[PDB]
This record gives structure tokens, C-alpha cells and sequence, in this order.
């Protein structure tokens, strides 16, 4: 089997991407944030504290004839950005772009943090990291990909995120018309539960390539590109007026600037992030100070190849017995 779904930016800055997901019988369609950095499929629901729901579409398990309470199971997750959610668990039928899993754990939110409430466009998350990170207790549950894998034509999914435009998540096949040149594959460590890999270096604009190992995660659920302070300083040094602002919480730059591109290495291959992808606009409405899309990972504890990097590539998440990651230009 295969599946193919369009993923759409939630706003004009590509702050996140939503993908429609059918849950239950009859289908209830929710727009979920596909997140290769976590492993829980959780939704706003009829059980969510009413004051914490503000415009989201909810899953109502009582209206699904295939929903079953997973007795005794609870979940609770905290994300790298400080947001969180928790609740109980149902199993139900979940389909993504024509690909159907029966008995998928659907984690129903009883509580969500303010960040989630305030984002009316995201109805929940669909985790695509390794199932070892799944938070369901006392019986850990499998991700949608893990459950689908055996049935897929090939045990892979691909992320093709757009810049200010829709893109695609495919399951079970590689669309050879969706990228240019070849896909370069690189080793993955699953030791921390993530799609963790080592980039071979970077360049800033038309500068020379610096060969240096950068260990980090491919994370569709993180907006920006978080890299070591040395790398980030080298980038922003090429932008007149750019500075790190503690009050704002990262590098800012004059909105009048033209940003240089940033290249990262995948083996001997190179992915070029155009400068425009690195512009996240005014820090506040009407400001001429703009927020940068490349930020330091110092104090996160891990480097994160988030959407800013991934949307410059066609990315293969290969879930073979020994997982690997593939990157192509597009």
C-alpha cells in the first residue's frame, strides 16, 4: 500500500505545516502537524477542557463506531518549545492520504498548554519519530508509520515541504519526479529516538565549504534551523546589522537586508537553503527588526534540522531494519 497527502503551511511564515488526517468511522478529518521529532498521535477532542479549545476541530470518539477506549492508558508530553498536552487513549482507524491503519492509538487531549489553544489551525500532532519515544503509559504505543510499515510497498515516508506553498507527505514510495539529481543517503542513529544524523559541514552564501561534523535531528515539527553557536555566528556575521538579542530570544536582522543562502552537507552532497527561507519577518507587527531562521542550539542540547532546512530538500525517512535518511535537491 501507499499514501499521499498534501501538507499546507499554517501561515505566511511557514511556522508549521498541517496535513489532513481521517480518524474514525465515519471519518472525522483533523488537520495535524506531522512531527518527525516526536512519537505521539494526539488530538483536540470532545474531552479537552472547554476553555482550552479555541477554534480547533475536535475528535469525538463517541461518534466513531470503530473507537475503543484503551483501558487504563494515559499520556503526557512536553515539547522542546515548552508546550505540553496530556489525556487518555483510544484505538481507532486512521487514514492519511489513502493509507489506512486500523487499531491506531489516538491520544485524546484532556489538557493542552496555551500555545496549542492559541493556534486554531493545528488540531493535534502526528508523531513520526521512533516509537521508543511514545509517551503512552503503562503500555507504550506505536506510531502511525510503525503500524503501517509492514503493509507499505517500501518501508519509507518522504517529506517534501514547500516554501510559502503546499507540499507533500508520501508513505510507502519515493516519487522520482519530486526531486532533481540523486538522493544522497546518510546514516541514522536511533539511540535517542530521533532521526539523528551527521551533516558533513556548511557554507554561508558563496563562501567556501567548511568540513565539520554536525550531529542533529531531522525534525519536521520544529520551524527553524538550530545549529552550534560558532556556525550561527558565522552566518549572521554576513548580514549587516544582525545581532543576537536576549530580549527577543535570538538573532534578529534589519528587515531591509538581503539574506545570504546557507548550505549544509549530506555526505559529499550539498543542500542550499535560499536566503529568503531564513526570513521570519518582523519581531512584532510594524517592526523593522526581523527574526532570523537560523538560531543557536546552545542550551537546547541538540542541533535541529527543522523546516527551514528540510523545506530546501526532498527528504526520505527510510524505516528499513537499519534506518537511514536521504536528501535530494528539488
Amino acid at each position: 500500500s501507499t499514501g499521499s497527502a498534501t501538507t499546507t503551511p499554517i501561515d505566511s511564515l511557514d511556522d508549521a505545516y498541517i496535513t489532513p488526517v481521517q480518524i474514525g468511522t465515519p471519518a472525522q478529518t483533523l488537520n495535524l502537524d506531522f512531527d518527525t521529532g516526536s512519537s505521539d498521535l494526539w488530538v483536540f477532542s470532545s474531552e479537552t477542557t472547554a476553555s482550552e479549545v479555541d477554534g480547533q476541530t475536535i475528535y469525538t470518539p463517541s461518534k466513531s463506531t470503530t473507537a475503543k477506549l484503551l483501558s487504563g492508558a494515559t499520556w503526557s508530553i512536553s515539547y522542546g518549545d515548552g508546550s505540553s498536552s496530556s489525556g487518555d487513549v483510544y484505538t481507532d482507524t486512521v487514514s492519511v492520504g489513502g493509507l489506512t491503519v486500523t487499531g491506531q492509538a489516538v491520544e485524546s487531549a484532556k489538557k493542552v498548554s496555551s500555545s496549542f489553544t492559541e493556534d486554531s489551525t493545528i488540531d493535534g500532532l502526528l508523531g513520526l519519530a521512533f516509537s521508543t519515544l511514545n509517551t503512552v503509559s503503562p503500555t507504550q504505543q506505536k506510531t502511525f508509520f510503525d503500524n503501517a510499515k509492514a503493509s507499505l510497498d517500501s518501508p519509507v515516508f518522504t517529506a517534501d515541504l514547500g516554501y510559502h506553498a503546499p507540499g507533500t507527505y508520501n508513505f510507502g514510495f519515493i516519487d522520482t519526479t519530486a526531486y532533481t539529481g540523486s538522493i544522497t543517503y546518510t546514516a541514522v542513529s536511533t539511540k535517542q529516538g530521533f532521526w539523528e544524523w551527521t551533516s558533513t559541514g556548511y557554507a554561508v552564501g558563496s563562501g567556501t565549504f567548511k568540513s565539520t561534523s554536525i550531529d542533529g535531528i531531522a525534525d519536521t515539527g520544529t520551524t527553524l534551523l538550530y545549529l552550534p553557536a560558532t556556525v550561527v555566528s558565522a552566518y549572521w556575521a554576513q548580514v549587516s546589522g544582525a545581532k543576537s538579542s536576549s530580549s527577543v530570544g535570538g538573532y534578529v536582522f534589519p528587515c531591509s537586508a538581503t539574506l545570504p543562502s546557507f548550505t549544509f552537507g549530506v555526505g559529499s552532497a550539498r543542500i542550499v537553503i535560499p536566503g529568503d527561507y531564513i526570513d521570519f519577518g518582523p519581531i512584532s507587527t510594524g517592526s523593522s527588526s526581523c527574526f532570523g531562521g537560523i538560531q543557536s542550539s546552545a542550551g537546547i542540547g541538540i542541533n535541529i534540522f527543522g523546516d527551514v532546512a528540510l523545506k530546501a530538500a526532498f527528504v526520505v525517512f527510510n524505516g528499513a531494519t537499519t534506518p537511514t535518511l536521504g536528501f535530494a535537491s528539488k
